RNA sequence: UGUAAAAUC
């Protein structure tokens, strides 16, 4: 802090001072400055906040960058699009102007990012989109999706502008290698679910016109085929087993639950259900299934595989006691249960399924009472035998 | 008996 600089100071005092930028970068200094741009400014003290603070690129990147500056410069660039004047215009082209030629580098930065998202937000569309076709197309890209701060600039994007002007996000998402190394990781999952949920013809979405929809349509299909043929990677992955489970959930993309089920998890359900990732998903499938495919996946397991040659141990043996597979009979459990009692509805496709719900039922209760000694021994198998006795009355 | 995210004074 300069010399010349204690309470009861004013803000013109640090405007006409040149040292600004002294002020900003320091704890208290930008506390100050902080508060006073919140008050009454008349039109130079404006004038004087949007020279220094947002006028020149090297100035403007610095406290961008900058853990108490980049506030500073978000409460400005907010004066600025709030004060209708004159330099209007020359001051948000200037805005855009500086962030879009280091986009990159503002979006990795911690505290720049923050800036490039209120800007996104708060700037006329328009100039928005502009800023956003400075996003670079390359590995980049990739960069900016897998970094725990930088990754919420895409979501920002996604959430406040229209899907014409990031499409080419989507198509370079879609890429299968870019798919790939985006969806393996932590926070690249996060900017997909995002997207996915951006794309889905929800309630949320009634208000786009159907030109829009179209084209949210295509972007939502070509996203689509790239996740459900890498499926299988997909639903077994540590992060990205979330994002089939969600597409598995939700009834706005029953297309793609029946997909997935079909092309990925049907004949592969034993196995998957002992995996430590895939078996939420197993679950999932059940949960949502509709009818016939979820008639499917009981005969399955009830009969889609081979005891074993010695042993005589079957699928639902093995699923009962096992780690993870536990937990995907308990699901399975819990439906027939439901259905039967009335807390799940049980007609649909016209027909009234009850009694396949009993079927399934019949044949657990069945394999519970033979096994009950065993099964007792185990959280799980109490679990299923308690399921059972509750049913009873 | 079984997993992520929710990121600045």
């Amino acid at each position: 802090l300069p010399t010349w600089s204690r309470s009861r100071l004013s803000l013109s005092e640090v405007l006409d001072s040149g040292d600004l930028m002294k002020f900003a970068v320091d704890k208290t200094g930008c506390q100050f400055l902080e508060k006073a741009v919140k008050g009454s400014l008349t039109s130079y003290q404006k004038f004087q906040l949007f020279e220094q603070v947002i006028g020149r690129k090297d100035d403007f990147l610095k406290l961008s960058t900058n853990i108490f500056g980049n506030y500073l410069v978000q409460s400005v660039i907010g004066i600025s699009l709030a004060t209708n004047d004159d330099g209007y215009t020359k001051r948000q082209e200037k805005l855009k102007n500086f962030i879009s030629s280091q986009m990159t580098d503002m979006c990795l930065d911690k505290f720049a990012c923050r800036v490039i998202q209120s800007s996104l937000q708060n700037m006329d569309l328009s100039l928005a989109c502009k800023l956003v076709q400075a996003l670079p197309r390359d590995a980049r890209l990739i960069a900016i999706c897998v970094d725990q701060n930088a990754n919420h600039v895409i979501q920002k994007v996604v959430a406040v502008i229209p899907l014409k002007n990031w499409e080419f996000i989507v198509d370079f998402v879609a890429t299968p290698e870019h798919l790939r190394q985006i969806c393996s990781d932590k926070y690249g999952c996060r900017v997909v679910q995002t997207i996915i949920e951006k794309l889905t013809a929800d309630s949320m979405n009634v208000d786009l016109t159907s030109a829009a929809q179209n084209l949210r349509e295509r972007a939502l299909q070509r996203l689509m085929t790239s996740v459900t043929n890498r499926c299988q990677e997909l639903a077994t992955n540590e992060y990205a087993n979330y994002i089939i489970q969600h597409i598995v959930s939700n009834d706005d993309l029953a297309v793609y639950r029946e997909c997935i089920i079909e092309k990925c998890l049907m004949r592969n359900l034993l196995s998957l259900s002992q995996e430590k990732f895939a078996s939420h998903v197993v679950e999932k499938a059940f949960l949502h299934a509709p009818l016939e495919l979820l008639a499917e996946m009981m005969d399955e397991i009830f009969d889609g595989y081979i005891p074993h040659p010695d042993t005589g141990k079957d699928a639902l043996d093995i699923m009962m006691f096992h780690q993870f597979g536990n937990y995907v009979v308990q699901c399975m459990l819990t439906i027939c249960c439901d259905a039967v009692s009335g807390r799940r509805q049980t007609k649909e496709g016209g027909y009234d399924h009850a009694i396949s719900f009993q079927d399934w039922l019949k044949k657990l209760h069945s394999r519970v009472t033979k096994e009950r000694h065993r099964l007792s021994r185990f959280s799980s198998g109490k679990k299923m035998i308690e399921t059972l006795a509750n049913l009873r009355s």
